[PDB]
């Protein structure tokens, strides 16, 4: 055991272990296993992060405290390193000659314990082109007979896969379960342990500061367990803060900092308004106006979600908002989404649903099952929303995927997740989720027969409501239906096409300009109530784009000048220049 | 189980007191081994079972009846009337869309102390996507992985176990709870078997809403409840109707459960303002009015939370974030007589 | 350690490693994990063609150039490799003693870090008939305890298949996103690097031309990210 095993009381003496809080029925169930007259090996297993190396450390610790029942007063407990233990076996016996030779010193003590952390590693030792006689088949035979005491760890997955099919090993092992613990415990914990990281980076921590990193971390980081989980809030902030005093802003660790500190562990913003990122919220609404002409209740729908969410009144756990957009053809459903990602400064996410058109498409959303061959690949939208959590994600024509794909987002919109195939969960909390629909327009456009006329103007709601099932409309938080563009909208589109034009031709160093009536000409030619300002793109293309290619292929506006469009009177046709 | 008692006893008289092993320390000790609940006629526990009926009651409102059958089938089991080999109870919700169903069982489980176990049935529409829940054969890929229901089941013995939208799994995924609700058990693809005696299975469904939110054609309007059950029973097959405990028609909610409903609302938008520093007070008078606005029998209570969300959020926000109510707001908020418009500010 | 890593410092005063332009964020989030009382290793994980080791060895080479703090300064960063630590390890316990040997030299210098490039690989260096017992399972007790500090690196399509199941060995390394530049941010940092590209083939290059070169590629080439596509 010389260079095998560290005496884990020498540790206590000298503070190499932290202090273990609470946990007193975990511990009595393993003193009650060490006390046994045959088997008496407790095997400590849970879920990684637990506490449970802390308790078996922890042990040693009340040992050297005095604080254990005085059947374990004198007790010591030797934590074997595996590593020494084989690193120089190369010849034949000379495993067995190690191994013996710890398992005499050990049972020849009797007080002694000895601990194996991450136990499932004690299957194998031997491998010299032989089999068996390894560390396993060498300890059986003292665990059984009550000669040696052991204390194993293990988590669950390698316990359930790994230490368990060796039956008769596993029967000489008696399993205790460390669960993750409770709000007030963890901050119990952290109470304890404090000391330890205020001695390390020379800071305090406040009362409200810990309580604000158990909170927050179970509210933001679900990736691992307690107490592990905020422990690494309080160290990170105190690593953090003692890299401030070197602008001399020594300071202590403040509710605050924990918020900064949570909020880029999980990369997501909570006290970063106090920013004049405010004024780019403020002003939202009037960029995305300037961008998409009407349609301005979307507009508000939209920014009204984002502001609530930051302001901090948001949906305990729903994506940002969800919502519909339905309406007539050209009209900016899609544009306002789009313009929105862009005008907030975050990624947009694009589906597009035709693609998932027959039922069985779904799992390309999230993944194979177990067993076959696409599952190493794992799903497209969980794993959009793992890479980027700050997102706009846009379902384009949802009236188009199978009507079956819709059952995804019904879970997604009430709690905010999706499970993908090796279980890990996306998490849209912070996403806005857009879906774009045409569902509603054929049955408004209609001709009706008799002599008096009829209002159709309930009807795309009647369709809407026959698609859609009532369990997936009630968890929108609307539908809005866009209307068709006005006279004064395409003369506002026009302007904003041509300049669209003025900026390619910027770029091959020629200018345009346009006279206003021959602007409100094209306006006007163009103009079809049925389609929205998709024509517009059309008559802009026939009547000035068509021309200034052949003038800048075939010289004339190569390398050249000022091109002005005006309107003749006579014929209605338009002018051109250099 | 023998030997532990023994040790057990042993380490009594370091209290002084010595102990003989009776059938009680053999109780204790297999209960302990099995990981679950011991005598609780005498714990605090037996408070906690007591009342349990009247803290969810505070939480749902309404639906009495779906609360009693949550209750009595836990008191029962723990009373030591159990079945032999069966989960504590298999329960099946339906009902019009917008209740508590899944806001009755999250509730058990906290009320409880104990674990959720979630699934989601829609992620499961494929029919060979039961692999996901059971694990692979060998041979293949995933073999390794285990199973995610077999295994949430395994870590956790003693819980809440929730299957969402049952109506929209395949078909044959149905035929695995066949074996649990009969046996208490299902076989992983490593032949271990869960063991789901101490599970409470609580299945929800929307089979049927279409047909009751749906207008009939004549002078006089029919109870469509009862269109539901013949959608039920079309799709589980009789055989596993035929397990369940019992299958629980949720009710409508009236306008008496509104009020009561926004004043929970209202509440939980006050705790999100304290942690503001703003307080808020809403007059009565301004309640009453949301809940008349709201009220919409056919869905539920989600409206309400929208109506709250565009009177009182929305204003909020801006008072929040283009506004000197930093770190102190006190706003109230009344009603006119007028308008019906609602007042703000400081 | 002698012949199995590279001191990177030493490379940084040879003019080994390019420098590195901006990526503030990136060498202070680091910075601070390492830091920490115990589990102090980042991880970083990114998109391919990010600029995932122009962090690590940028921050080699700015302990060189003395551009850090008062806990960086005179620190020597490793960078190891896998095949040479395992190369020639047949009989069993060889493999064992030389990654116990190379640990214990860590342990006691106590100012270095470990640079582990390739962090999707040391899962397994074990004997063939197993169980574990490889240059994980030998190391998860140090990185713990706090005694040694590594820096990790792998992809997204590395750290989530390869990476995000080992739940004990994740749960000791601190994530850290390194993200894609944007136009300026390349612009930049093709102007940091161009003097060795100008030096290597005996050109200079326009400025006008550096900019053409981030916008066009941004606009026609689909399957890489800046500004390892200007780059190029
Ligand atoms: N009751 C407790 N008192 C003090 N610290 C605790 C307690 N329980 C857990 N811990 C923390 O647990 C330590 C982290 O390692 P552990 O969780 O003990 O080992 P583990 O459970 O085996 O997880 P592994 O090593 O990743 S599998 C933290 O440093 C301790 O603060
Ligand atoms: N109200 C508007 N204001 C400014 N531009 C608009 C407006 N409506 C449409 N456009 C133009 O039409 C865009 C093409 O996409 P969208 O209009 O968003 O398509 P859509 O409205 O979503 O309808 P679909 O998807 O074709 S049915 C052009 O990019 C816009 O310039
Ligand atoms: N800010 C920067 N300053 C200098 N060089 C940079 C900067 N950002 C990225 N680089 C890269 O300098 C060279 C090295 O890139 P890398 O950091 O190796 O990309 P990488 O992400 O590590 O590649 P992998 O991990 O194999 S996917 C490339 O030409 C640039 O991408
Ligand atoms: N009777 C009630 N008493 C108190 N709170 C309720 C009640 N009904 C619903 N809630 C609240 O519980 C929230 C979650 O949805 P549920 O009520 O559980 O509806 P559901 O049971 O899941 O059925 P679905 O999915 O809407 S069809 C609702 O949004 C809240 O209004």
């Amino acid at each position: 055991m010389e260079n095998f095993t560290t005496n884990l009381n020498q540790l206590a003496r000298v503070g190499g272990i932290d202090p273990l809080i609470g946990r007193e029925k975990e511990l009595e169930r393993a003193i009650q296993v060490l006390c046994r007259r045959r088997k008496n090996n407790p095997l400590l297993v849970g879920e990684s992060g637990v506490g449970k190396t802390a308790i078996a450390e922890g042990l040693a610790w009340r040992i050297v405290q005095g604080d254990v029942p005085e059947v374990m007063a004198d007790c010591t407990i030797y934590s074997l390193d595996i590593g020494s233990l084989l690193a120089g076996t190369k010849y034949r016996g000379d495993f067995e000659k190690r191994f013996k030779a710890l398992l005499k010193q050990l049972e020849q003590d009797t007080n002694s314990i000895l601990f194996i952390d991450e136990i499932h590693t004690i299957i194998g030792a031997g491998a010299a082109s032989g089999g068996q006689v390894d560390a396993a088949n060498l300890i059986k035979p003292l665990l059984s007979s009550g000669k040696i005491r052991v204390i194993g760890s293990t988590t669950y997955q390698e316990f359930s896969n790994i230490f368990e099919k060796d039956r008769a090993l596993a029967r000489r092992f008696q399993k205790i379960d460390i669960t993750e613990p409770s709000i007030e415990e963890t901050v119990q914990i952290i109470n304890g342990l404090k000391p330890k990281y205020e001695a390390h980076h020379d800071v305090r921590y406040t009362a409200k500061a810990v309580r604000a990193a158990v909170e927050l971390a179970v509210k933001y980081i679900n990736d691992r367990h307690l107490p592990d989980k905020a422990i690494d809030v309080i160290d990170e902030a105190g690593a953090r803060a003692r890299l401030m005093p070197v602008s001399k802003r020594k300071k202590t660790v403040n509710v605050a900092d924990i918020e900064s500190v949570v909020a880029r562990i999980a990369r997501i913003p909570e006290k970063s308004v106090s920013q004049s990122d405010r004024d780019t919220l403020k002003n939202l609404g009037d960029r995305l106006k300037m961008l998409v002409f009407g349609q301005d209740k979307a507009i508000e729908a939209l920014t009204e979600a984002i502001k609530m969410a930051r302001a901090g009144l948001g949906h305990e756990h729903k994506p940002v908002g969800s919502f519909l957009f339905a309406g007539p053809t050209g009209v900016g459903k899609t544009e306002v989404t789009v313009q929105l990602s862009k005008a907030l400064g975050i990624e947009l996410l694009r589906f597009d649903m035709s693609e998932y058109m027959e039922r069985h498409t779904v799992s390309r959303l999230i993944g194979a099952p177990p067993g076959y061959v696409g599952f190493d690949q794992g799903g497209l939208l969980t794993d959009a929303v793992i890479k980027h959590p700050h997102a706009v994600l846009l379902l384009d024509e949802i009236e188009k995927a199978h009507p079956d794909v819709f059952n995804i987002l019904l879970q997604v919109m009430d709690n905010g997740t999706l499970t993908d195939n090796n279980g890990r969960k996306a998490d849209f909390r912070n996403v806005v989720l857009v879906m774009t629909t045409n569902a509603g327009v054929r049955e408004t456009e209609r001709k009706s027969i008799g002599l008096i006329h009829q209002d159709n103007s309930t009807d795309a709601m009647e369709e809407i409501k026959k698609i859609f099932t009532p369990e997936f409309r009630n968890r929108l938080d609307n539908i809005i239906w866009f209307d068709h563009l006005s006279t004064d909208v395409i003369h506002q589109v026009v302007d904003k096409f041509i300049v669209e034009l003025q900026v390619q031709l910027d770029q091959k160093g020629v200018s345009l300009e346009v006279s206003q009536e021959a602007r409100n000409w094209l306006a006007e030619k163009g103009y079809d109530r049925a389609m929205g300002a998709r024509p517009m793109a059309r008559v802009i293309q026939d009547n000035l784009k068509k021309p200034l290619a052949n003038e800048l292929l075939f010289g004339s506006l190569v390398d050249g000048g000022q091109v002005t469009v005006a309107l003749d009177k006579e014929k209605n046709e338009l002018t051109y220049g250099f």
